[PDB]
């Protein structure tokens, strides 16, 4: 029950968007995660071991696995409890979500499949170099919305003390059964779905040691934690 | 170059001091390191493969392997970069360390031998259960100073995104040759001393996902960064 990281969310923020990872290594470590491509291009789902992106013109397609990641979160998936629920607003599954993990206090992966009755993302605009803060990216994001579409939604939920390295609480991603619709979950409201639940006993994080950006870098972290909740 | 930490110091300050792994557990992912007991008893030292530990009495021992801590921090020790050093104070030593280590983005462990003009460590006092927060016990711990000695210092440098889940920069502690003394370094001066550090590429964090009281807990965190500045 491992949970593999490469770079963090706060530093992400902070503007380091340079691609340090490759998709075929993430790949490596999980077949159920998610992440964004170099310049913090689009939004990155890894499902079923396939890596799927959704960028800000409504493409979606397959990557080929040479793209790099400046930051990516994925697992072995291997559901520990499995529980359906039905017609229910975003808010009222995360509590359901918080109820049957083992504990807040620990990082998490979900997965949660079926018919949504309404499903909102955004694509995260890609930046090109050199780069800014990354809120200044979600603040121009586009957003799409649909009604009844039938996909599956994977995440990881990061405990309070680790807010930064990861994200405060929930990060999910969709893609939709069609493999033409995805992005950064904001809201949703399901219909029929499955949950699945796996909780972690270790949380792997990786640094790229080889990118001399990140290396020489002087982080700012300045209102990182303000700025990683307006924007996701 | 793997750090390997299990449970982490924002918790334990939270209060949770309970004994969720055994010395020997640890000793198989590392020989260098640092660590205290369940109820945060002493200072741990892990050298040279050797787990050592100095309590508030002024008792210094080495361990059987069979206590328990709460949290630790671990590596199998690989210099990275090598140089000397000479009459200089903590705060010299820390900018030199800063300068020879690959990047303060990155966590990296330190080991200092030598002969040192000073050294001030502190033992801090155990706690009973119930337990409370640590800063509690910190305010009444033992210290002891020594000069011209010989010994290592050992610990880790955590950069700042991990404040928190790890220390905020420094966290080392030192066991003379003789190992009759030890403990959570303070202060020093080294007189003729040689550097190592190791440059960590990954940070594998362990959790005690079979420990019910951290399981169920709901961790404060109020204040915790400041009380850390204090304690630490
Ligand atoms: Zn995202
Ligand atoms: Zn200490």
């Amino acid at each position: 029950n491992v949970l593999y990281q490469h770079g963090t969310l706060g530093t992400l923020m902070a503007g380091l968007l340079e691609g340090t990872a490759t998709i075929n290594e993430l790949l490596e470590h999980g077949n159920l995660g998610i992440a964004t491509l170099t310049g913090s291009d689009g939004e990155v789902i890894f499902l079923d071991g396939k890596a799927y992106h959704a960028n800000e013109h409504k493409e979606f397609i397959e990557l080929k696995g040479d793209e790099k990641v400046p930051y990516a979160s994925i697992t072995n998936f291997k559901a520990s409890k499995t529980f359906p629920l039905q017609q229910l607003s975003q808010d009222d599954v995360f509590a359901q979500i918080k109820n049957e993990m083992l504990s807040e206090n620990l990082f998490s992966a979900v997965k949660i499949y079926g018919t949504f009755k309404h499903m909102h993302v955004r694509m995260m605009p890609a930046q090109q170099p050199p780069y800014t803060r990354l809120i200044d990216s979600a603040r121009r994001q586009p957003e799409e919305k649909r009604q009844d579409i039938r996909g599956a939604i994977v995440g990881f939920f990061t405990p309070e003390l680790f807010h930064g390295v990861g994200s405060a609480g929930f990060h999910i991603h969709f893609a939709d059964d069609e493999r033409a619709y995805g992005g950064h979950v904001l809201d949703f409201e399901v219909d029929d779905v499955v949950v699945e639940i796996q909780n972690f006993e270790t949380f792997q994080q990786h640094f790229p040691v080889n990118n001399e950006t990140f290396v020489k870098a002087k982080i700012d972290y300045k209102d990182v934690a303000e700025e990683i909740r307006e924007a996701e």
